[PDB]
């Protein structure tokens, strides 16, 4: 399968914050979106899955332009999305918020949820706090828990903002085995973060954004070694 | 001056999150407190701000115990935070951000204040969001507010939970050197992060925690050669 989003357009109050952003993900890729704070990156996230209403731009999935469908039914049709800010559902527990999720599998029933609840928790590393409140979890706990949530949606298409962000080196190491698996899996990966070396290790490819402009698309060797790329982003 | 905190305890519901946690920083010095997701960081944090009641410890400034102060009177003594959770206003914007805290400077005039403002926006390279609710920044963007918000607060020991997170490779080295200004100035600064490297990179020494527990202390050097840190932490 293939996520395309072509001619992305953002303003705020007539400041383009996002402008004329084209990318691309495959089932079995995993793609980077990176570059300086208040490039754009979440808001042309955001217009992907829907949660703001793009200026300019579609959105297809393999032969369909699914630019109409509303949040719901793009996640119908396999766009799942880690949201940056948290997530969690503050008073449910560990257990409780992954089977708040899995409440949406059609293809699962009420047995097979709550199996899938425990083998996230156990794939997780999250077995221990499964009574815990997710207002009760450190950063790096919750962040666990919602890369989890983000997964029992069971997308085709994962878009990633900021999975590694307040995460321990040897969780950083967990998280990229399973994104690697997920891609193994067939899911199509869209990531960003700001964990450059850890980010570029597992993608394929990345686009580079600044300012509401590509400025640049390769491999991840290709990208560090790219003369605009360091001045603007790299440093 | 010398912030010292001795056999810091807590527990949630028997379960010891920190136990026998003791640190030291001075006046002219950065010190890290490092370590897994889950150790005790933050919670050491709120401990020694005043955020939440210690089962057992003593928060020290000089020759003074202070522990029986609450959190307005540690902050009165010099004790300055930044919380690793969101902290911006979200209706203000970031003038209005940056003057609310500075109501709290009874050294500076109502010009004073303003000037500082101006000042601040101008180190944090955020004079471009002057007038931008906090709601509506970028991660990145919101985190430099953050940061100047703790700043206002003229601390003489700034306890930073997380300051590079969701921040691009060049605000990292803005804030790194922000914070060694501050060093040079006669701060004590207390970091934790989760990018090791950087965060090393600006400690003079470093405290390592493990499931509620000292495990090593010292150089970056020899924080990085440590076999166990190696094995349960960095990986
Ligand atoms: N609701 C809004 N109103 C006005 N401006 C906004 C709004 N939301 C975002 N912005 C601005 O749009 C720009 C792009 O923000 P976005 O969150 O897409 O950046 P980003 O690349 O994800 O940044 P970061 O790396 O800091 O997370 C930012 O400069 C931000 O200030
Ligand atoms: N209110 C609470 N009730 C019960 N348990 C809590 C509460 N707050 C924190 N904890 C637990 O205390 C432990 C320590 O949390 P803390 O936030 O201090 O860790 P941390 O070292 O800062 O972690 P991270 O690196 O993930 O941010 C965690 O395992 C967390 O689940
Ligand atoms: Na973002
Ligand atoms: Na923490």
């Amino acid at each position: 399968a293939t996520l395309t989003a072509k001619n992305l357009a953002k303003a705020y109050k007539g400041r383009r914050v996002v402008e004329d952003v084209s990318l691309t993900v495959n089932s079995g890729e995993i793609v980077g979106l990176l570059g300086p704070n208040g490039a754009g990156k979440t808001t042309t996230f955001y217009m992907v899955v829907g949660i703001v209403p793009r200026d300019a731009g579609n959105i297809i999935i393999d032969d369909d332009d699914i630019s109409l469908l509303p949040l719901h039914a793009r996640a119908r049709r396999g766009i799942g999305y880690l949201p940056q800010e948290a997530s969690i559902f503050r008073r449910l527990s560990v257990y409780d918020n992954l089977m708040a999720v899995l409440q949406i599998r059609d293809d699962l029933s009420a047995e097979q949820r709550e199996d899938r609840a425990n083998e996230l928790m156990e794939e997780f590393h999250i077995e221990h706090l499964r009574d815990s409140m997710g207002q009760s979890l450190s950063g790096g706990e919750r962040r666990r828990v919602e890369i989890a949530r983000a997964l029992a949606a069971n997308p085709k298409f994962i878009l990633l903002d900021q999975p590694f962000a307040g995460v321990d080196p040897i969780s950083v190491i967990d998280i990229k085995r399973i994104i690697e698996h997920l891609r193994d899996s067939g899911l199509g990966v869209l990531i960003t973060d700001h964990n450059v070396r850890e980010t570029l290790a597992v993608c394929e490819r990345a686009y580079i954004v600044s300012q509401g402009h590509l400025i640049a698309h390769g491999t991840p060797t290709e990208i560090l070694q790219d003369e605009h790329v360091k001045r603007v982003y790299l440093g």
